[PDB]
């Protein structure tokens, strides 16, 4: 076995899933649509449920779907916590910062006048809306971990989109320094540090090449 | 409370999956109307809504809200989430599948009336393309009355929801698939479904223009 995943070479979704497998220390190889050709041959050979990507192949399964995809890979790998209480609270934070992320999937295909209305959308999102919840719930329960103490799926998709956000406001965390701190150490787990270093299946902000080839597989 | 409270305007949205999912299972609820902005605002101002939005439901203690987190849990509590994870993982594509056509009927009645007949089209589209036939098969595949396993589950529910509400506008849009038609009479037919389906249930109608000019009131700065 061992995940194949099927995407254009780019974050777009797919990209919570590699952060996922990379923080679960699983190695993965990567199947990359470059072509509307290739799509169309993926959809013509039945290995795509709904006709769409992301699309993984794990555990002789073809799972679709980025929401369930993430469900899958965290309860095989202990990042669903311990019971329904704690799962509840997981699904709820990372469904919340999935809206949040959302903004910035969409931003390279936004009209340029657009996509600086979106950064500004996204600063107040993020901070009026969604992090002083997190921020809360850490300077609360002091912990290193939204639920449980212990890494979940709500942590990994949390770091992605402050990363990412911090991309586009570099000062964005300025006002949460509980937040700030969670960052660094959740950034120092050895599997994460690790993603984070050249080298590892980590997709950089998407570029010219990336936004073209979308629009040729997609349009 | 083991009664649920469910936060929402008077009317379809979001909500009414959870609506379904509850009445399926089986479970009586109440519900508290959003009508003005100042209502919303005071959701808000009191953190009763963990990222300012709903649909929120007040249930076992809890206020949950993500219309999807909420189903979930649901599912849980009610055994619909089928019996093993190969089952939940299938039942759980099928349903995120299915709420991406059910976000059409959704976003519908907030379009431009030129762009609403385009959508329809593009809904229908949708449907007989990428979803349909996919479940069509499975439902010939087992001959089994259910998506997953031999009982009532959540994709079950929320697509008996998608396709009534599809009908709706589209009344012949099942016509090119008889495994579905049976299945929808079938599940049409579990007695909890059955109720809801009947007048007196808190099944809400389609929007009208009550209900958009309500959330444009409500929604709107
Ligand atoms: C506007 C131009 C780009 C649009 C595409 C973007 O939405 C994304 C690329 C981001 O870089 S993803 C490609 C799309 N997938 C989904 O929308 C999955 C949604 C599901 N809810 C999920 O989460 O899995 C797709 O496969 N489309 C095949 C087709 O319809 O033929
Ligand atoms: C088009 C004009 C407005 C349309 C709003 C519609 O999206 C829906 C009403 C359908 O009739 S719902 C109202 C919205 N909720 C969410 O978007 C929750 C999404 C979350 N992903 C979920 O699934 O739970 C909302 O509460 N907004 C508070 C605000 O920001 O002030």
């Amino acid at each position: 076995a061992r995940p194949k995943l099927h995407y254009p070479n780019g974050r777009g979704r797919m990209e919570s899933v590699r952060w996922v497998l990379a923080a679960a220390g699983v190695e993965f190889d990567e199947e990359f649509l470059e072509t509307k050709e290739q799509l169309y041959k993926l959809q013509d050979g039945n290995h795509l449920l709904f006709q769409q990507v992301p699309m993984v192949e794990i555990d002789g399964m073809k799972l679709v779907q980025t929401r369930s995809i993430l469900h899958y890979i965290a309860d095989k790998h202990n990042l669903f916590g311990k019971n329904l209480k704690e799962r509840t609270l997981i699904d709820m934070y990372v469904e919340g910062t999935l809206d949040l992320l959302e903004l910035l999937i969409m931003h390279p295909f936004l009209k340029p006048d657009d996509q600086q209305k979106e950064v500004v959308n996204m600063a107040q999102k993020a901070i009026i809306r969604y992090f002083p919840v997190f921020e809360k719930i850490l300077r609360g329960h002091g912990q290193s971990f939204l639920v449980g103490n212990q890494l979940s799926l709500a942590d990994v998709i949390l770091l992605q989109t402050i990363l990412a956000l911090e991309e586009k406001i570099p000062n964005i965390l300025s006002a949460f320094p509980f937040l700030q701190e969670y960052t660094v150490k959740l950034s120092n787990i050895p599997t994460i540090k690790r993603f984070l270093e050249p080298g590892s299946k980590k997709k950089p902000p998407p570029d010219e090449i990336y936004v073209r080839t979308v629009y040729n597989i997609f349009r």
